[PDB]
């Protein structure tokens, strides 16, 4: 049926035994009343069962040889469902497929009942999740560490073409993957004041938080290694939190103890935008709070001399949310462990590095003052004691450049003075890493140039990677087979493989079963659309997904633009031919970002007066891809054909979702901007769609002017469509409706969205040629597929562990379960 | 080792394996890491499987055979522990005994670190749990209904003598016992107003809360049937608690789930006074508007003629907090399912009964008209209607009856409007109970007068009883063996059988068991009361104890009183011999009950001086029972000697805390009050240590006109007393610490405390003297025991089953499991 493993007649008659065990103990149901949610509730049960073992034993096994470990710290993990993935990585999907066939039920329809663990906005909590799969497949001792919200991302709803935002109660039927742990709660303190008494200062008076943890297993791909990701939840004491006497009320006391538990009940959908609330800044030191005692505990045990700390311990900050770790390891080892600050430091900076994963100033994490020092009035001075001495060590390099010491300083004056929680990241950190090439290129020729001239040695790059296991295996089964077929099963933890591929690049066989899976998953994801959303596509058109949160800087806009030129082509030639295409578009706006939500408004508007006119029949269709989260990527990316990776060079760090497509047979248009350059120059650039300014061009725009109303004059085709857009022409109710994206283009687009528009419609057209010669078309897609091996999140943790953790990765399978 | 059932050894092997399938796969540990209270889970699920057979075939029954449905409507359900009482009820507690010996474990230790499941306050909520154990003991198809409140009833800490209330966080570490029903979620609606349109009329823009129910089993005594408790909790919906769009945020909106999810917070700890908070009144509809859409919806299953609702469903109403029931089923039948009034009000009346606990005028609800109005405006028009009705039944039958009208008026007028939830009660219900003879006698007499002369057949008695499995069996395992040995163990389901224990009264032999395991009940308690709370106390003493919610009508008041006087007359003849006693009060008094707080801290200020008096010696000592709850009188009562039930004749409605010290061999001192009454009259007066008022002669003081002065000027000892209270002599530190008390006692005692003192210290003396004669007091003790066989609340429930609810019980085993 696939190389999903064996089906085994002992194993198959086990797998069953234990279902039907959990449908009567666990759900306490009988096959009479049982719904498929409790279906799929007995099988994960009876999956869930394989994991203990191993879990016991990882852990064990760590305990015993005490390698370094390795703390992941991220207030995101973007894990989606989790059902199949362990299956997958403990090769039992045939065998639970074919039990649950016997049992007269269908797996695949049980899947969909599970709920996204959608702790994540998009890109960088996705990474942490695929980062985590490949520890484990590595074999690495590893430890995830975050926030157990109780509401992750917004489910996205749409009306009337607008966006609507309802909470994610994913909690509801309960979560059976997880494992509380209440014997490990931790104290996490608030407020109070600091004393400075003789033999060093103290935090006092202030405001104690419980937090609680919850242990969810993360099973290596067929290595028997099963890590951990602990989450952890705001609790309150039932003292205090109730104890403070005088008056009040006791009924009011203990309603009250859910101020404290709202810590975690929430993830912050904020993607653009700072915004600087402090129920956030409380998030950042919970998870950091409590993860260090955690970390510091499990060190005491190990084999006090912190001086082998580092030798150790791996904390690796998923950007500079969980930042307040270099302060609170300060705090802990010069006023708890009672360590000289020299020597704490020195600790602190080898045991700390930290990931970057964007250069828009705008996202920058400027903590007030005052904030801090209300919340946390002992960190700021250690912050202050930090800044002193690292400007000390600038004034000394740089003798003289005064102005140098303003521009590094982690304190920012003006208006309200600001911690700069990046510079504090830099100072703390012995590694500091850009997510692609070009984008660490960028850090050390501007956003942190000053630093980088002061330390060279702490810059770096780590491309980002994602896992080959969820992203083709596992969504991909199809093409995860014909692969198979010829280079064999060593490429799912070994992607650079995949480069064998490139010798059937011209078999006749190969071309007609990779066009085909293509097909097939057209067919399925074209079927998905109008059993669950009902609307009707064609699946012999081309398919354009741009899937991705919504920002201006990733430019969907300039996607729409395409599309209303294709429109007007038509309108303008109805009778002559032109390629099908069924261009998609989704993703989530934060519920602050106005544009965002503008942008959202006309993609559904565009797609009213599209698939509406008659005369433009099948040949073009604009959708719209509600609520776009992980379970649903896994299905839109390995039925697309064109990939739209279209950013402004020079402001997307990365990106993954194009490394998703390209793994998955499509083709990528895009700029010169992030992971696209090392793409391009993998494939070859001949193999790809690239097409606008580089960053260089950019630039040079930018020293010019950016002056939208010179491409709006110079081309009708342009002109044309911001004359529709303001006339009413998409908006026959409300003509104005879109006044405010016509002005922003117009007047402050800080994306220069006109001045790629020119070569965009032109490569566009290059696609539709070779779409049209479907061998073509294929063979360059085999070109693609072969070469992905590099975006595997293996080799980028690989060269984490190397090169930053100091740590060497292992593919030797556990001693059994 | 007992009659705790056999040691199998097919039955041990299982059980063991069992327990380490749970401690491996179901709390993912191993005998390396295993905390007590993993060990204690681990046995928790072993014996909890044993359930889920039974509990599915004893539903599935129901649902066959079609029986008529008891359903209990209580606001609390005092359920305690229920390791224990699963292992009795299943005939499990030998075999586990065994099995976890062998394991290495003390299976004694391990129950100790289950919590109290406490949502309940006192005698109330205890009685529900009581009768749920008896009536899947006499095998009813009946349904146990509530809130499950995740904050219970609080843990009470003696700090300075004064008591501190702390949260019980009893899901802390997670209830093994309940099991989660989504999946029948069920919309309750609150505000919002009436329209009247063409067809009646409509209750519209509600806000919507949900109620999400949980359910455990109630196993009856070995006949293989679990009957089943559902507890709702409070559920916000993900839309508009988030969809009510127009600015405010979205982080806020989520956040403000907590305010709908605020209804099943905390159990409302008010005993004496009534309050009438808003919060209350939601929690009183949310529990009623949940259960009937639940009970509708399973009868419209059954076998739409709402004419034999009656005939299959059967309502009880624990008191008025669930009486919203009568106009939400008017509300359901008229508005919804648009029968008739009068024919929606037969069937309503023919399902719905009524228990009264209480005559005391300050613990009624008179709900606001204006909270009624705003909170639910369609019932207060149904509640009118219900009036209206009514006022021109009793105008038919007392013509001219002015002032009869307005007494009975379900609306009454003044200060504000309010609603008398108890004539709401009588109207709307076929019968009304009282919960002992004399209470009941006193609804006719004063109270319900009224009522009564209307409709005479509506008032009936049904006195309270407690459960012998857990009120003997569970926790007097060497009494009941001892009583087995001799009659057999039929009487643990049939209590009358226990006065065949009369023809041992003169055995030697037995005598000597009675008074051996007596001594061995008190050597325990001694020996807990150091382990666990540091005191120390001679085990050769008799224990007097006085455990239950602080009340002035209990009169704990004048307990203290009779204690001063012991250690006054002490003091006068040191030299002289008393019999020592070691007179123990325990008991929470509610968090606004100002002279209950005041009381306790009399207590404790007695005690401080009374306990280091080194004249005293060993001969007096004064404890206070910290924290009393289900679990910890399991632990008292059957050490105890001396039991004291000394509540102002007429106040008590029942108690059943004096039901479970008879059955547990201690001796009774009390008045004759309550159920008092009736068990003096079944182990004859003789054997029993009354004294005090009478019911009439506390109203013939009242024509009079009650005069404490008279009291403290004739009684030179309670002079002697109430001068040492003003003085300072408990309180030196604060001299004037007790003026309310003396204040109180002097001038506002509407419990007349003095008027009892001195029959009640005289009565105490004989109660000395008997126990200066070991044998003679023993023999007294067995014929209490062989008496107490009435109280059981398998024969109350018999009684409601034949007299109420129109139901036979039955005893027969339900077909294996
Ligand atoms: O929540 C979990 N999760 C897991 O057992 C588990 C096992 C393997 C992998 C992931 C989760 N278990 C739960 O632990 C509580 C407390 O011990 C039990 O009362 C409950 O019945 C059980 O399902
Ligand atoms: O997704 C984010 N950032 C956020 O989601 C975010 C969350 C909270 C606050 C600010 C930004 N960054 C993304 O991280 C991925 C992985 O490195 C990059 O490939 C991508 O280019 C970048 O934009
Ligand atoms: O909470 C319970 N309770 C019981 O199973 C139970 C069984 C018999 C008697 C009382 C409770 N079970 C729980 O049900 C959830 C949802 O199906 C599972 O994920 C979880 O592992 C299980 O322990
Ligand atoms: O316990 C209560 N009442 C409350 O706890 C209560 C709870 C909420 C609001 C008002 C009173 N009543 C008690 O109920 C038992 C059982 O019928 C009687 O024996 C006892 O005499 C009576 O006082
Ligand atoms: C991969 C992924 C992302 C990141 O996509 P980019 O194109 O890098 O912005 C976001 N959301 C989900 C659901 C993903 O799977
Ligand atoms: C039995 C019981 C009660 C009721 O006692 P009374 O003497 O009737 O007031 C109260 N609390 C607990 C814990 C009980 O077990």
């Amino acid at each position: 049926i696939s190389v999903r493993g064996l089906a085994g007649v002992e194993n198959v008659t086990e797998l069953k035994k234990n279902f039907n065990r959990h449908l009567h103990f666990t759900l306490v149901k009988d096959r009479n009343v049982a719904t498929p949610r409790d279906y799929y509730f007995a099988l994960a049960h009876t999956v869930r069962d394989h994991l203990v073992g191993r879990w016991i034993r990882t852990q064990q096994h760590y305990y015993e040889k005490d390698p370094k470990r390795i703390y992941y710290l991220s207030l995101e993990f973007y894990m989606g469902r989790t059902l199949q993935n362990t299956m997958v990585n403990l090769a039992l999907e045939n065998a639970c497929d074919e039990a649950t066939y016997q049992l007269g039920l269908d797996m695949e329809e049980l899947e969909e009942i599970e709920e996204d663990a959608g702790l994540g906005n998009g890109g960088l909590g996705r990474l942490a999740a695929c980062f985590l799969d490949s520890m484990a497949t590595l074999g690495l001792a590893a430890y995830g560490y975050g926030i157990r919200y109780e509401f992750g991302i917004f489910n996205q709803k749409i009306c009337g073409g607008w966006q609507m935002e309802e909470a994610d109660d994913w909690l509801r039927y309960g979560n059976p993957w997880e494992k509380a742990r209440p014997e490990f709660t931790l104290p996490v303190h608030f407020y109070g004041r600091v004393e400075h008494t003789s033999q060093g200062a103290k935090w006092v008076d202030t405001q104690v938080v419980l937090a609680m943890p919850y242990d969810t297993p993360v099973p290596g791909y067929r290595n028997n290694v099963v890590n951990t990701m602990r989450l952890w939840s705001a609790k309150a004491p039932n003292d205090f939190n109730l104890k403070d006497f005088n008056v009040g009320g006791y009924i009011q006391a203990v309603l009250d103890r859910n101020l404290a538990e709202n810590i975690s009940r929430v993830l912050y959908p904020n993607d653009n935008f700072f915004e600087g609330k402090e129920l956030r800044l409380k998030q950042e030191y919970f998870v950091v709070a409590a993860t260090l005692q955690d970390i510091i505990r499990r060190f005491k045990s190990s084999k006090t001399n912190f001086d082998a700390f580092p030798d150790k311990v791996a904390i690796q900050l998923n950007d500079t949310h969980p930042s307040l770790a270099i302060p609170e390891l300060m705090r802990v080892l010069v006023d708890l462990e009672r360590l000289d600050w020299d020597k704490a430091w020195e600790v602190t900076v080898k045991t700390c590095a930290y990931t970057n994963h964007t250069v828009i100033p705008e996202a920058l994490e400027r903590w007030p003052v005052h904030l801090l020092e209300t919340l946390l009035p002992r960190h700021l001075q250690i912050i202050y004691e930090i800044n002193q001495r690292f400007l000390n060590r600038v004034a000394a390099a740089f003798p003289g450049d005064v102005d140098r010491l303003r521009r590094m300083s982690l304190v920012e004056e003006g208006a309200v003075k600001r911690i700069n929680m990046a510079h504090l990241c830099i100072a703390g950190s012995h590694a500091v890493n850009g997510v692609a090439r070009i984008h660490s290129e960028i850090l050390k020729k501007t956003i942190f140039k000053d630093f980088y001239e002061l330390e060279p040695h702490k810059f770096q790059n780590k491309t980002n990677g994602i896992t080959p296991r969820r992203w083709l295996v596992l969504c991909n089964p199809g093409l995860a087979e014909i692969i198979a077929e010829r280079i064999g099963e060593e490429y799912i933890s070994d992607l650079d493989q995949l480069r064998k591929l490139l010798s059937y690049v011209d078999d006749e066989a190969f071309i007609r079963d990779v066009a085909k899976v293509k097909q097939e998953n057209k067919l399925k994801f074209a079927a998905y659309l109008e059993r669950e959303y009902k609307v009707h596509i064609n699946p012999n058109s081309l398919f354009d997904v741009q899937v991705k949160r919504i920002h201006e800087y990733k430019r969907q806009l300039l996607n729409c633009l395409h599309v209303i030129t294709l429109y007007n082509r038509i309108k303008k030639e109805p009778n002559k031919f032109v390629v099908p295409r069924t261009v998609m578009i989704g993703g989530k706006a934060a519920p602050g970002y106005h544009m965002a939500k503008m942008i959202i408004k006309l993609i559904t508007a565009i797609g009213d007066v599209v698939n509406h006119d008659p005369v433009v029949g099948d040949r073009l269709r604009v959708i719209f891809l509600e609520n776009y989260r992980v379970s649903l990527a896994e299905k839109v990316i390995p039925a697309a054909d064109l990939s739209e990776q279209i950013s402004t060079a020079g402001t997307e760090a990365s990106g993954t979702g194009n490394m998703k497509f390209m793994l998955n047979g499509a083709l990528t248009i895009g700029t010169m901007d992030g992971a696209n350059v090392e793409m391009a120059e993998e494939a070859g650039e001949e193999n790809f769609f690239i097409f606008g300014m580089r960053v260089e061009d950019v630039d040079r725009l930018d020293q010019r002017g950016y002056n939208a109303q010179e491409y709006y004059d110079r081309i009708p085709e342009l002109r044309q469509i911001i004359e529709q857009l303001s006339s009413g022409f998409f908006s026959p109710k409300q003509p104005d409706l879109f006044k405010d994206i016509v002005n922003m283009l117009m007047h402050h687009d800080r994306f220069k969205v006109f001045a790629d528009y020119e070569e965009y419609v032109k490569c566009q057209e290059r696609v539709s040629a070779l779409y049209k010669n479907p061998r073509e078309w294929t063979r360059m897609v085999i070109r693609n597929i072969a070469t992905s091996g590099k975006f595997s999140s293996d080799r980028t943790i690989a060269q984490y562990a190397r090169e930053i953790w100091g740590v060497e990765p292992s593919r030797q399978r556990l001693p059994a379960p």
